[PDB]
């Protein structure tokens, strides 16, 4: 948890809609993203996002089956991603996810454009999420 | 191009699909995105997207028309986005990107995946893109 190349990915839901919520767990910065099913194939292409943004050298997860597509095992295989077993958070954040959307929910029309903007209020909210992920990463280099 | 908060914008085409391509003009780092059509809701969502993870102040674009729309106004607004007006690059860089795509693209059945490995392989080429703009944002904090 102290290694700044830890991430961990969980899907959840709202609105009869599938969120998949991606935490840097030294940080406690957030992305997020609404995908139509919870595929194997949505979570490979959301890793190799991830992995060409930030460095991405172990996940974990709280439901272990989402890993075992094939899949999903080609993406890590091919950006150098091992499954994390050090971990034995997401609660916490994807409550805390989930009651940042509520603040912001009528200020837009689809549920896409919420989960973004409480994305946005969570890693700028304040140091902030998103500069203490930098931070980390920079030091780490 | 020296600030660390300026950005730019632009889609390019590719087997009859539409890519999003956002360059960190001060690191060269690059995000890249397909697309279903050229809108505004799909840009102000991007952007949204973008402004979520990095420091974004000013975009560029090399097509005005890009930002006329009023959701990409209300997008602009919301997040505290101002439009460039110091730049008179992403010629180079979109060039650079579907070379990369070009080569993985054997490597992955949809588009959509190529486009990310082929961000993967940029920002990691090696500093790196993807080192360089953790770097210039660490310092500016
Ligand atoms: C549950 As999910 C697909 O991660
Ligand atoms: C997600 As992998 C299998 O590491
Ligand atoms: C051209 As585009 C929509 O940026
Ligand atoms: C894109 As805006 C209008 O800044």
């Amino acid at each position: 948890d102290c290694s700044p190349g830890i991430w961990q990915l969980d899907c959840t839901h709202l609105e009869g809609k599938v969120i998949l919520v991606a935490v840097h767990v030294a940080s406690g910065y957030i992305e997020a993203e609404v995908i139509p099913a919870e595929t194997g194939q949505e979570t490979a292409y959301f890793l190799l996002k991830l992995a060409g943004r930030w460095p991405v050298k172990t996940v974990h997860t709280d439901n272990g089956s989402n890993f075992t597509s094939t899949t999903v095992k080609a993406a890590c295989w091919w950006a150098g991603i091992k499954q994390e077993f050090g971990i034995p958070v997401i609660e916490s954040m994807n409550k805390e996810l989930k009651k940042i959307i509520g603040q912001v929910r009528d200020q837009a029309e689809h549920l896409k454009t919420a989960v973004q903007m409480a994305v946005f209020i969570h890693n700028k909210k304040r140091y902030s999420a998103g500069e203490r992920i930098v931070d980390i990463i920079a030091t780490d280099i």
